[PDB]
Parts: C-alpha cells; structure tokens; sequence
C-alpha cells in the first residue's frame, strides 16, 4: 500500500522563479 | 495497491516562472 | 489496484511561463 | 504500507528564486 | 509503515534566495 | 516592456499528481 | 522592464505530491 | 528594471510532499 | 535594479515534505 | 541595485520535514 498522500488541505506548494508584484 | 493522492483539497500547486502582477 | 487520484477537489496547478496583469 | 503524507493541512511550501514585492 | 508526515498543519517552509519586499 | 521569459531553452516544469512507473 | 527570467536554462521545477517509483 | 532571474542554470527546485522510491 | 539571481548554477533547492527511499 | 544572490554554485538548501532512508 504505497501512497504519496492523504487529503491534503489547501497545501501552497509554489515555486516562484521570476517577478510577483 | 500503489496510489497518488487521496482527496487532495485545493491544492494550489503554482511553478510562476514568469512575471505576475 | 495502481490509481494516481481519488476526488481531488478544485485543486489548481498553474504553470504560470508568461505574463499576467 | 510506505505513505508520505497524512492531512497536510495548508502547509505554505515556498520555493522564492526570484523578486517578489 | 514508513511514513513521512501525520497531518503538518500550516508549516511554512521557505527557501527564500531572491529578493523580497 | 513587460514580458515573462527570454529563449527559456527545455526548462522542465512538471506538476506530478499521480503515479509515475 | 520588468522581466521574470532570462535565459534559465534546464532549470527542473517540480512538485511532486504522489508516488514515484 | 525589476527582473527575478538571469541565466539559472539546472536549478533543480523540487517540493516533494509524496513518496519517492 | 531590483533583481533576485544572477547565473544561480545547479542550486539544488528542496522540500522535502514526504517518504524518499 | 538591491539583488539576492551572484552565481550560487550548487547551494543545497534542504528542508527536510519527513522520512529520508
């Protein structure tokens, strides 16, 4: 029973690389 | 039984590799 | 039984590469 | 039974490589 | 039962290496 | 002049939500 | 000029969320 | 001239929140 | 000038949230 | 002339939360 995950909530995972004005 | 993801809820998952503003 | 997901939600994945105003 | 998450709730994973203002 | 993380709650992990403002 | 990316040469941006084998 | 990136060249941007075996 | 990156070169940004075997 | 990176090589960033065997 | 980093050569930033074997 390999699993990667179990209800996750609202989980922002971001990579930010450029510009966020 | 090899699975991923249960009930992912919003998940924001951003790779922003560019210019947001 | 190999499965990626199960009900996922409104989950949002962007790959955000150009510009967004 | 290997699993790598169980309810990660609203876990901010942030990867900055860029300019956020 | 190899698992990674039981219900991580808001945990803000950060690799900041730009610029922010 | 606001513009996302430059000859961006095979960045590989993946957003992996199920099973890879 | 407000720009993102220049050039990134084979930069591998991912986020894993499920199984890779 | 607010730019996040110029020239990253094999960056490898990976947010694992699965499995990886 | 307002800029995150200059020529970052090969910056092995990574969350690691999960199992990795 | 406000900038983050200048040619970081193979920094390993890791944030290990989980289970590494």
């Amino acid at each position: 029973m390999i699993v990667g995950q179990e209800k996750p909530y609202q989980n922002k995972n971001a990579i930010n690389n450029g510009v966020r004005i």
